[PDB]
């Protein structure tokens, strides 16, 4: 469904053609046919299947690419299991200076295309099996914003024993991001979800605390995705 002229500057050394490739693929990435079986899954596998896929060197044809993936998930009908091939390494992206914000448009298109549900499981699973703090905090930041824009469409315990471990980390910038995630589940919540943290060492006690204090008595945005 592509033709050979799109598929070969995809694969050029020259990263000018497989910018000028992935964008020409961009541009038309809108008008493919929505009902045709698993066409989601042959786009995205066009960007991640082959060689060097989602390990670019080029910073800017990865960040197209990145926004392939996002577009084929807003345009067509997406499974968990096209989801699954590639989320880890969009999750590894969060982390990217230039890259990030493009790599969580893609997790939260996969949110909308299938469920926050699914992918906020993919996500801190992987954060936690994972070991760069920076993929933690910005896995974090991401299941926050998403619980803003979409409303809290998780299973609250699970969540809880999630953000546990972040708020628990020797590394303060993924505990700053998990306990800025419980002030945001606490809109949704209530003050009972204190709670669940009211044993914890007096230090981070009094740290969730104030950010409970701010949070659990405001209004909590109607949701701007998933609707």
């Amino acid at each position: 469904i592509l033709p050979a002229e799109i598929l070969n500057g995809l694969v050029d050394s020259n990263w000018k053609n497989r910018l000028a490739a992935v964008e020409q693929l961009l541009g038309e990435i809108s008008g493919f046919d929505a009902k045709q079986a698993g066409i989601s899954q042959i786009l995205i596998r066009t960007i991640s299947g082959r060689k060097p896929g989602l390990k670019e060197m080029n910073f800017q044809v990865l960040k197209f690419k990145l926004d392939i993936i996002r577009s084929v998930a807003e345009n067509y009908p997406l499974t968990t299991t096209t989801v699954d091939l590639v989320i880890n390494e969009i999750i590894e992206k969060l982390a990217d200076a230039k890259n990030g914000a493009a790599a969580a448009d893609v997790l939260s298109a996969f949110a909308e295309a299938t469920k926050l549900e699914y992918v906020v499981g993919k996500v801190l699973s992987f954060a936690f099996e994972q070991k760069s703090p920076k993929v933690q905090s910005e896995a974090f930041n991401w299941v926050n914003r998403s619980i803003i824009e979409f409303g809290f469409q998780l299973q609250p315990k699970t969540l809880i024993e999630d953000v546990r471990k972040g708020v628990q980390s020797t590394n303060p910038t993924v505990r700053a991001s998990a306990i800025q995630m419980v002030g945001t589940m606490s809109m949704y919540m209530g003050k009972a979800l204190m709670m669940f943290f009211d044993s914890e060492k007096p230090a981070l006690k009094s740290q969730i605390q104030v950010e409970f204090d701010k949070n659990v008595g405001e209004k909590p945005p109607k949701p701007v995705r998933g609707v």
